[PDB]
């Protein structure tokens, strides 16, 4: 307070690396700003002291287009660390400023204050900024969330839905879907506006798109299998006028279009990561190669090739694989193959690595008392025993009976009482850890659906299925709202903000 | 028995069904045949725990008729039936707090 | 305290900070710098390095007596200095004995399957 | 347990060439003419706000 008033500059801009840091731990990005530094260690009697300057300049932007807005979103973290004051201080500053000047700021991104916590995947901030209720009578327009009506313990509220909604490009629902940065995203979809404005969209068309979706590739297979079944198979190039000869054509229309249609998914699509094959484009390769196996056995027949029989069964065999994908319309069967991959992934893959060093450990090395041609038939010997099936001709025709038994006991003991007894002791623990995370990992699946369901719609149909009504929250300002009740019996207060004196439906 | 019928073994028939008329109809490449009745017979018997040979060492390729063979025996028992117990594990912990009251 | 197995003590000792100002070298845990939440500490590695005979990193490992040595290697001086030691040569030489033991079982097979 | 008796056999088997270019440590001065081998670990830590008297170099940063 001596320096300030005796001449000191309160609008410095600290442009170091130090201050701008490539990594963590080399230095401390803060905002530039003396502002930004009371702000950012927890110090708000400073922060209120430099506001009440008339010097301050609280609408500046620093070398990354930030302002104060965008740096306290930067350095948020959880509650386990900070306990609270980043939020505390958001509002602070805000309220003092009294306008919308630096909640709709864009940075050399190109993002606001709240596109910037959806990006980096704070939860916390962004539950604070969507259901922002200030009571107070002559600051009131800086509020997300009004309340409509209320009578005794029934309240009727107005979310607002200006940027979380998918009506603008780059917008909060369309970040946090697509986003495969962060790991925490399906914590960020239980927020409250958030969680009910997908709910209706699954009403409203998208669970009758996906019942057309399923209908279609079902007929795909059926049509696919009885005329190779029932035998070139394909596209009937004798015409004999035969009735249903459809069914010759729409295999080779609907095998190209999905294959254009995954040709452009697959190019598009490139965050590039061993996680990202495993949980998101698994099933873009796996329609876009029976895809390719259809037509391209087409093209093998035309020649000479005779290898046209081997690419059908090929994509038959695979093309019955593909069809667990549609289970996720119905939360009984979706969560139940969320935890197929689980096992298949963090159980079953080493198992079968500990069990071909003992089968091709024991397989060539059984040679001994019968020899023999031993890796493809002695190897064949300990898979047929393992199936269940078994020929003791061999024992029978060994050099040296009871004793071949030890290489062939040795086998039994450790494939049956250990490796399979432990994999069952694996899969137990692994159950025991998804079953609380399985609703919403299978939320995170379907919510991605919806969003590509949306794309494909003519814009006479977008309007049509829309949510949102035009209320009026303030003095000329109308703005495009979702309503939302509730009931509480906790909180026994008498009430002064309401937007209507009557309540009721009307 | 009431809870483990419904909570867990008709959603083990939905998907096991997928695959048993999935590689049963799709069987019929190196050995054809009635396809439909018996090489979805010749995947049953050999999961109930008999089986015949006779068509291995009567196919057009030897040892490469196993991998429509293995891929059955992977899915069906390493995956698809220690699931189930590791489902009703889960299942059993839950109802046997309730199961007194829920007789009464 | 290594030897004996005092995992209360040994915590004690090697992360001791004193900040008084006539008697700061009897600490084993400085601050080189510190700007607001963001610091950078220098740990002392005089006796549990391995560049002497008999250190603190050489006894816990070899030390068949106690039953809590694994509760003695995550300490903060200790689980970063065989961290560091994995990355720049111990790595590399787990993969060269990887690769020869896995020849010397092939050609162990080979010679004696075609007889 | 079983990964560090790995790396303390192979750290046994090294020339003496080779011993000193793979080696921890850094020449610190901790006091008037005490010069130890040091191992610098960074933090962070948002919890406990104090004011910083104790530090080696006014100046921060990697230099
Ligand atoms: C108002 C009525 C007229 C409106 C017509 C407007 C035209 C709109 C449509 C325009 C074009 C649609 C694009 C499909 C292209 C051809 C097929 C294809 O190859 O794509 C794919 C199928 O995709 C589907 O077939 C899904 C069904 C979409 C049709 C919408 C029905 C009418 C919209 C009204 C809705 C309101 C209903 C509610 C009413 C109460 C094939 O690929 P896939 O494998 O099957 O997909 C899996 C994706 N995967 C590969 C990632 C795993
Ligand atoms: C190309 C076929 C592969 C065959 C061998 C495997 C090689 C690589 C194996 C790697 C093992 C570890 C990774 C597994 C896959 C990733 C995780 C996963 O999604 O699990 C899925 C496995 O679902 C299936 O089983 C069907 C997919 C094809 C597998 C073959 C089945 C029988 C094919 C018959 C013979 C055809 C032979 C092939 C013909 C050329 C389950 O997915 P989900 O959870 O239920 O749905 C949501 C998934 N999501 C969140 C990711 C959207
Ligand atoms: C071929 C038999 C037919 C089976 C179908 C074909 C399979 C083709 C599949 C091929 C690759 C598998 C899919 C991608 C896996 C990536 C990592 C992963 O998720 O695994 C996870 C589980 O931990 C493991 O699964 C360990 C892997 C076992 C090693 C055995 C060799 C390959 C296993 C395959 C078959 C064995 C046969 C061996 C024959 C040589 C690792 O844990 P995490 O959750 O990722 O944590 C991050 C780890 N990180 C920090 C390092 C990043
Ligand atoms: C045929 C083989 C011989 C077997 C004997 C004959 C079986 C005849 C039986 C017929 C119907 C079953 C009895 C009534 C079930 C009603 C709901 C229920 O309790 O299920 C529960 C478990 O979740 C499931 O069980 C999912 C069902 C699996 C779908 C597979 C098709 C039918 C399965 C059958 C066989 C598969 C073969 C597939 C071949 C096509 C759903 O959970 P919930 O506790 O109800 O919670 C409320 C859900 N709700 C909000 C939506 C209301
Ligand atoms: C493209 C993907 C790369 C992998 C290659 C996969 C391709 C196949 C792999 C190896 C095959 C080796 C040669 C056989 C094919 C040559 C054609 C042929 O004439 O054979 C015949 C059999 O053809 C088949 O149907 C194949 C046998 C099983 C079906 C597919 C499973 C094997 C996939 C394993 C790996 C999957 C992927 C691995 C990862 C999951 C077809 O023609 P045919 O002779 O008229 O019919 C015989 C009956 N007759 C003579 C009495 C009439
Ligand atoms: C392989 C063996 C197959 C045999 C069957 C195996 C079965 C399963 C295996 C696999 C299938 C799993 C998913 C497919 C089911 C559809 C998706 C779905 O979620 O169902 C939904 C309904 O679905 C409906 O839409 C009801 C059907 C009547 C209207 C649809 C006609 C077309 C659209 C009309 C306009 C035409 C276009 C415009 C023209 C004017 C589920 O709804 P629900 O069950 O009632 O309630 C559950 C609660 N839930 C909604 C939150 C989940
Ligand atoms: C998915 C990955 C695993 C797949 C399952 C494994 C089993 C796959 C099953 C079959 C794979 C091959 C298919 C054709 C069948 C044999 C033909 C052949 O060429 O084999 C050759 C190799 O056989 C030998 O030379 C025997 C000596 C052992 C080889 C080296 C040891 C391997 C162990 C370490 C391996 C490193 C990896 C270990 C991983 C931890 C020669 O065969 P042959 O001796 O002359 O007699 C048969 C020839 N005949 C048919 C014409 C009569
Ligand atoms: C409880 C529900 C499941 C029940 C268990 C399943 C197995 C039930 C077992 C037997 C059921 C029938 C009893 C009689 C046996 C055969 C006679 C017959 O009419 O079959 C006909 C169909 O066979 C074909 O046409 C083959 C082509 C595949 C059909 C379509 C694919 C089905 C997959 C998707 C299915 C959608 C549902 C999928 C659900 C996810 C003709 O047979 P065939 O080819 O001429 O040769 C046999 C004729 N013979 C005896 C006179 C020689
Ligand atoms: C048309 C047939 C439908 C019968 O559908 C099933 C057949 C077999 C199974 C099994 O689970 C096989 C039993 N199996 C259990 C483990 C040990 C050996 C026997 C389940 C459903
Ligand atoms: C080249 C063959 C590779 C196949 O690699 C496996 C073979 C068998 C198994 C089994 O697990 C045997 C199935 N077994 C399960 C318990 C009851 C009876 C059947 C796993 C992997």
């Amino acid at each position: 307070a001596v320096l300030i008033a005796a001449g000191a500059d309160v609008n410095a801009h600290a442009k170091g690396v130090f201050f701008n840091p490539k990594y963590q731990h080399e230095g401390f990005y803060f905002g530039e700003t003396p502002l930004a530094l009371a702000a950012c260690t927890n110090q708000p009697e400073i922060v209120q002291l430099l506001m009440e300057n008339e010097q301050t300049d609280i609408t500046s932007q620093d070398s990354r287009g930030n302002n104060i807005l965008h740096a306290l979103v930067t350095v948020a973290e959880d509650f386990k660390t900070q306990n609270d004051f980043v939020k505390r201080m958001y509002d602070m500053i805000l309220l003092r400023s009294g306008n919308w000047e630096l909640e709709t700021m864009r940075n050399n991104d190109g993002l606001t204050p709240l596109q910037l916590a959806a990006k980096m995947g704070k939860a916390e901030i962004l539950k604070y900024i969507l259901s922002r209720e200030i009571k107070e009578k002559p600051l009131r327009s800086l509020s997300r969330k009004f309340t409509d009506w209320a009578y005794g313990p029934v309240s009727s509220s107005l979310y607002d839905l200006t940027n979380v909604d998918t009506t603008t490009d780059n917008s909060v629902l369309e970040i946090i879907v697509y986003n495969t940065n962060i790991d925490n995203r399906h914590e960020m979809l239980t927020l409250e506006p958030l969680h009910t404005l997908l709910h209706t969209k699954w009403k409203k068309f998208a669970k009758y798109m996906f019942f057309l979706s399923f209908c279609f590739y079902f007929f795909y297979n059926i049509t696919l299998t009885l005329v190779s079944y029932y035998r070139h198979p394909l596209a009937l190039t004798h015409k004999m006028s035969w009735l249903q000869l459809l069914g010759r054509m729409f295999v080779l229309i609907w095998a190209t279009c999905i294959s254009v249609k995954e040709g452009i998914a697959i190019f598009l699509l490139r965050p590039s990561d061993l996680q990202s094959i495993l949980s998101d484009a698994w099933f873009h390769f796996v329609f876009f190669v029976q895809a390719v196996l259809v037509i391209l056995s087409v093209f093998l027949y035309l020649f000479a090739y005779k290898e046209y029989l081997a690419c059908l069964v090929l994509a038959m065999a695979l093309g019955w694989a593909n069809m667990l994908y549609y289970t996720r319309g119905f939360q009984s069967m979706g969560m139940y193959s969320v935890m197929i991959q689980k096992v298949i992934l963090h159980d079953v893959l080493k198992f079968l690595f500990v069990y071909i060093l003992f089968l091709l450990g024991f397989g060539v090395a059984l040679a001994s008392l019968i020899e023999y041609g031993s890796f493809s038939d002695a190897v064949l010997e300990l898979f047929k025993l393992t199936i269940g099936l078994g020929d003791l001709n061999i024992q029978q025709n060994s050099t040296y009976p009871i004793l071949f038994l030890f290489l062939l006991i040795t086998y039994v003991i450790l494939t049956f009482v250990l490796l399979l007894n432990m994999l069952i002791a694996l899969m137990g623990e692994t159950v025991e850890n998804v079953s609380k995370e399985s609703e919403r990992i299978w939320r995170l699946q379907r919510a991605r659906t919806i969003l590509e369901f949306e794309k494909m719609l003519p814009e006479w149909l977008r309007s049509r299925f829309r949510m949102g009504e035009l209320c009026k929250v303030a003095d000329e300002d109308f703005r495009l709202c979702l309503r939302i009740n509730e009931v509480k019996w906790t909180e026994w207060k008498t009430h002064v903000s309401f937007l209507n004196e009557d309540p009721g439906p009307i």
